[PDB]
């Protein structure tokens, strides 16, 4: 065999962190990458070298398969490891690593561009003998070939089209002996949406439910099946919370669902590590092959909670590295048991309120969870980020994982909950709250939801908790003491304070009054929606003098009068205020007040605008008539003994030309209106 | 049987730790009390909420039961631990 002292990976994120770790224990070196300038990220500072590599797009960084690999060459790498994306489904970066003598981790070239087609990949299972469900069987060539096989190839029947997705053939005719009322839909079909006569017929399934096996494999013929995954929950095909012990299956089904994966993975040749997806309908009580993935998951971490091997931990990367290592298996499919039962959520750095859309912006304060072993539930995270890290739009949004395992189902759902809940991190809207609504009232603890479980609950979720009255109390006083000393050594005569905020929360301006009475900067009071009360409320240390853009974070008290107390951590910026505490998370935007605060000019501007003195003689002229002019740029030169003086006008609207090139003007004349745009 | 998320302390002391402390481990919410000031003292530091009752002499404090358990039906308490004293 040969050794291994040199790692390199490909992608940056968590898995560079994780790849990175377990290589300490290995005791073998590593090397991280880097695009222009995200050199202060924490892979970097967790390897023991880093290379930049380039430009942000993605076609300059993590894409010049060559360049990286004669960059590899020149250090003597021993193994990469490309991770998922990017280079990690492409055929002749590997051949040339191949060639080059560095072991490529992962399946052969030719696995992967076999998988690469869809038609050749469904072709070598078909012929491997899988049950697979395919998406097509010859064409439309006769009517009564629909009735032939609808009763044969495949009883349920899937009318469909042969493109696009309207499928009003379909009419969901689950009832076989049908023959009066299926060509009549697929005729009403082809009208206006004619598009190819060609009719494909399929077996129709009411109900999806998506499965996944993992499975291993050495060089040296000998491999294991790792345990099923659920993965129903997802929407707009983004994987959001998935479950590794699949809830409500028979053991005896687990078991089998290995044959048929090892013998897809056998018949194309496979080494390394991959999973088979299948697609599972309850009232069919089958599953039917849809799609395998030639590549390390993402949710390696999750299933790994579910199983043991010889009583021992197990490290999915670990083997990975001992797969190049050209060492051979020690365990047979037996040693490995599952032991309880464990959930997994995602976070993405995007505003549930808004179409999804990333946001970048620097990380303020991140909360991080009890990541230690309590009650009878273990809970993790892992986070590709840490403070003072900035979110790259480049990048997808995506901040950590969060994983509950469990000796049973109940343990480890309970568990996340509270561990969703006290992660807090300020800055950039999370869906963190979505994920909550997600788990609290949907009644999906019992185990059982669809591919499509998350459409018809829409109106249910996107649901977060009210602004009451008194978060505006707390978030408004810390924005002014988190700026300056309002209502401290205030003082007036014979009368009382009174400062207010105005907060712009959602499309109507809020306000918010507060004054004190006596002589008291303890006692305080508020106004805000017609509600009135008292509070006392004691600060904290006096932090971040230089009001940065990270702004002032202090910690709050706040004692109310009816008896209650509170502490909130407030990072206030003129933007916005945010207090997160017992609460949840909040962030009140504050009223915007801005508009060229000193040009505003509405003065119509009739005439008498750009008067060029005696000589004249304007030509040059180099602006369009009709167009605004808000900055002062040349609206008009005119020479007066080599004087070009240019007028420069600076009134605001467009400016209308009386005049044409070349053209002697008198001394004042009107050369141009410039008028506000009417 | 019914469900509990909320837990209530009355007393002060090393009980009000010690009830709190376990409870992480269950799960459960946390709620204090502190009698006139007394609100750096660490079981408030501790919990999740804590509100003030009222003058140090113990009749004017943790003795107006019916007004603990006025707060505690605003609150929409589950459960309640006299403790000791």
């Amino acid at each position: 065999e040969r050794k291994v002292e040199k790692l390199l990976v490909a992608n940056r994120g968590e898995i560079a962190c994780r790849v990175f770790r377990t290589c300490r224990e290995m005791h073998i070196r590593t090397v991280a990458l880097f695009c222009e300038a995200e050199r202060n990220a924490k892979h970097v500072a967790e390897a023991d070298e880093a290379v930049c590599i380039g430009p942000p797009p993605a076609v300059n960084s993590y894409l010049r398969g060559e360049h990286i690999i004669s960059v590899a060459k020149q250090l003597n790498v021993d193994a990469i490891h490309p991770g998922y994306g990017f280079l990690s489904e492409n055929a002749s970066f590997a051949d040339a690593i191949t060639r080059s003598g560095i072991e490529f981790i992962g399946p052969p070239a030719s696995a992967i561009s076999l998988m690469g087609s869809k038609s050749e990949s469904k072709r070598i299972m078909e012929a491997a003998g899988v049950p697979v469900v395919p998406g097509y069987y010859g064409e439309n060539q006769n009517v009564s070939f629909l009735a032939e096989e609808a009763k044969k190839v495949g009883f349920p029947i899937l009318i469909k089209a042969v493109s696009g997705g309207g499928g009003k053939g379909m009419k969901i005719v689950e009832r076989p002996e049908d023959f009066t009322f299926m060509l009549e839909s697929a005729k009403r079909e082809a009208t206006n949406f004619f598009k190819d006569d060609r009719v494909i017929l399929e077996r129709y399934v009411k109900r999806s439910r998506h499965i996944e096996c993992q499975i291993f494999f050495d060089k040296h013929g000998r491999g294991v099946f790792f345990f099923e995954r659920d993965c129903s929950v997802q929407r707009r095909y983004q994987k959001v919370l998935e479950e590794a012990p699949a809830p409500h299956l028979s053991m005896e089904t687990r078991q089998r669902i290995g044959e048929v994966a090892l013998q897809a993975a056998k018949a194309v040749g496979y080494v390394g590590a991959g999973t088979v997806e299948f697609i599972f309908d309850t009232s069919t009580g089958e599953f039917y092959f849809m799609e395998m993935n030639t590549r390390l998951q993402v949710e390696h971490p999750v299933t790994e909670e579910v199983c043991r091997i010889k009583g021992a931990p197990l490290d999915l990367v670990k083997l990975q590295i001992k797969t190049a290592m050209g060492k051979p298996l020690t365990f047979s499919q037996e040693d490995v048991t599952l032991v309880g039962s464990c959930i997994e959520a995602r976070v993405y750095a995007e505003s549930p309120e808004r179409g999804f859309l990333p946001e970048s912006g620097p990380l303020t304060f991140i909360r991080e969870p009890f990541q230690g072993v309590r009650g009878p539930a273990r809970t993790r995270l892992d986070t590709g980020f840490r403070e003072g890290d900035n979110v790259l739009i480049h990048y997808d949004p995506m901040l950590a994982k969060v994983i509950s395992w469990g000796r049973s189902r109940e343990e480890a759902l309970r568990g996340l909950r509270q561990a969703l809940g006290e992660y807090k991190v300020a800055g950039i809207n999370t869906n963190i709250e979505f994920l909550k609504r997600c788990c609290e009232t949907p009644e999906f603890a019992r185990g059982g939801v669809t591919t499509n479980f998350i459409s018809e609950h829409e109106s249910q979720l996107l649901k977060s908790p009210v602004v009451t009255p008194e978060v505006a109390a707390m978030a408004a006083t810390a924005w002014l003491l988190n700026r300056c000393d309002n209502w401290r050594g205030a003082f007036r005569l014979n009368s009382d304070t009174n400062a207010t905020v105005h907060f712009y929360i959602d499309d109507h301006p809020v306000e918010v009054r507060l004054h004190t009475e006596g002589a008291n900067y303890h006692k305080i009071f508020f106004s805000v929606w017609d509600h009135d009360g008292s509070f006392e409320v004691c600060s904290g240390p006096v932090t971040s003098k230089h009001r940065d853009q990270k702004s002032i974070v202090n910690d709050f008290t706040f004692l109310f009068e009816n008896g209650m107390h509170h502490t909130v951590l407030a990072v206030a910026t003129e933007g916005d205020v945010t207090v997160i505490g017992s609460f949840g998370l909040h962030q009140l935007r504050l009223l915007p007040l801005t508009d060229g605060f000193g040009d505003s000019s509405t003065a119509g501007g009739t005439s008498t605008k750009i008067v060029s003195p005696m000589p004249g003689k304007v030509s040059k002229l180099l602006v369009k008539s009709g167009d605004l002019v808000e900055k002062g740029q040349v609206l008009v030169i005119v020479e007066a003994m080599k004087m070009e003086h240019p007028v420069r006008a600076l009134q605001d609207g467009r400016v209308s030309f009386l005049v044409k090139e070349g053209e002697v003007v008198g001394g004042d004349h009107v050369l141009a209106t410039v008028a506000e745009e009417e």
